[PDB]
């Protein structure tokens, strides 16, 4: 078989193309090693890499290999990937949220890199786990989803109290602007997680939003890992996508545009 | 009088005079107003009216935008700068982003990070509520243990962009977990990630303008070193020529007298 890996800085992805039927696989990369082992014992007649940690399987692997530049693999991944799914999309930005968060600019030709950021995964992880000492990835995200962010978030029309604002009221004015209003109050794992999130998904969003005006495109693609059992991120990132005039858009297996792109550079 | 009274401070200027207020005691600000009789008064920003409704001479009320930018033009010719263009950076208790083409202002963009993050995630990680006391206790924090770099998850292959970046705020938290993460280091990696998103977010648009100077303002930078060098050497770092003034947190009540 053909096997394409993006091997992040938390998630190792593989997939695995047999005629038509492709295999879509997560590990971590905490247990890069295991991943070896695994490929060590199977019969590969291609092998394409990507990703951070790319090099640290190259080396400890018995079989030769392709190494892709990231930001190449996830535009060629994403691109096959939006076909296939039925989206005809002249340009867009694409924004890779993961560990950290890279910002692309896909002009019908080509990638460009147009920005970045450190929020995303990890500062949800992170500072997740600061908040409410939970490592359970699963554990953290389901417990984000029933929180509330009232007490935390500053809003335009509260640091405007009666009077007409110049920018729409009900936007955030300021994340965690709030915490020193409601003192006394308790700030549950739930509602502190849940301003977490909203934090690292408005400064993607806007981060976004800039640089599609900036390229002149209406598209904003989403992918990575982050999205996966986090409807929160998902619903901060397309409302405010949406609020500012632009298209958002999630991709089956968008998190994969990597590992699939590797394979076919 | 010229008076800008925002979300977390209100901004005072006698003409010149620099007087600083908590919003929380707005209160005594119109008491303070009432008391002394003024030749003409002019408000801006979020609680402009709370004032105006309490007090009793006809102050008139400019968008904090239009004035912000009038009194950074004054701010900057009388200290020397004569900038063509520029982009400003307006980091208060959350931040709004401006292009000023050389006649006008254009608000570009804004992020809810800035400092009522500084101070609100900052209690939620430390329980400080002195501003003095916890941009003090950031200052010589160290980010190691905190922050991932890109150099991190590219450890055994070339990165394709500066190792040294940024890559995720907060996201080596994980891999040190049997550790102290004290006050002060998890302090510096709040105004490490507020102070990132807000240069980002400056040096983007300042590409898109076309202008290579960003003009950072806002009391944000009041007691807090660590802001500044962390906005300062990313802004270099991308080509952009940052720039702070004096009495810069001042420039929507200067800006308000003026108009
Ligand atoms: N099973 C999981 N374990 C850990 N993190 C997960 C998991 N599923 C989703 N995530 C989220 O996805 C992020 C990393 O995703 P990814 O897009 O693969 O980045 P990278 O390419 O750096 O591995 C994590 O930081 C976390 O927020
Ligand atoms: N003495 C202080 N007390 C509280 N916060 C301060 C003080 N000095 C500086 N700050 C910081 O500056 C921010 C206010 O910036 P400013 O431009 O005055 O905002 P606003 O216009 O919303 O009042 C605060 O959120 C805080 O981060
Ligand atoms: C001192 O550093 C200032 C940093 C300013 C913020 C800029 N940082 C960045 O653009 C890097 C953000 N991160 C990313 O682009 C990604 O995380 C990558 C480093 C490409 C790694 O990809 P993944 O592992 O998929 O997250
Ligand atoms: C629900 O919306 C999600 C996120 C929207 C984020 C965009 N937010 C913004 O552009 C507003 C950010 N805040 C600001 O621009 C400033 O704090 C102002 C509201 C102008 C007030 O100024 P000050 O009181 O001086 O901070
Ligand atoms: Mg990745
Ligand atoms: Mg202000």
């Amino acid at each position: 078989m053909k096997v394409g890996i993006d091997a992040g800085g938390t998630l190792i992805k593989i997939v695995q193309e047999q005629d038509n039927q492709r295999t879509f696989k997560t590990e971590l990369t905490k247990n890069i090693d295991q991943v070896v082992e695994w490929l060590n014992q199977q019969q590969i007649e291609k092998l394409c890499l990507t990703g951070g940690n790319a090099g640290v399987i190259a080396e400890n692997i018995n079989i030769p290999a392709q190494i892709f530049v990231e930001f190449d693999a996830a535009s060629q991944g994403l691109g096959i990937l939006l076909k296939e799914q039925g989206h005809d999309l002249a340009d867009y930005i694409f924004a890779n949220v993961g560990t950290g968060t890279s910002l692309h600019y896909f002009d019908g030709q080509s990638q460009r890199r147009v920005g970045g950021i450190g929020t995303g995964g990890g500062m949800i992880q992170g500072l997740g786990y600061l908040l409410s000492q939970i490592t359970d990835y699963k554990q953290l995200t389901d417990m984000a989803q029933h929180g509330d962010r009232n007490t935390i978030d500053l809003k335009v029309r509260h640091i405007y109290k009666d009077t007409e604002p110049p920018i729409p009221g009900d936007l955030t004015a300021a994340n965690f602007g709030h915490v020193l209003h409601h003192l006394d109050a308790d700030f549950t794992p739930s509602n502190k997680l849940a301003a977490v999130i909203g934090v690292v998904g408005e400064v993607v969003t806007t981060m976004a939003i800039t640089v599609a005006r900036e390229f002149k495109t209406e598209n904003i693609v989403y992918i990575g890992s982050s999205f996966h059992n986090n409807a929160l991120l998902r619903k901060v990132v397309e409302d405010y996508t949406v609020l500012r005039g632009c298209k958002p858009y999630y991709v089956e297996n968008g998190a994969f545009s990597g590992a699939i792109g590797a394979l076919y550079l």
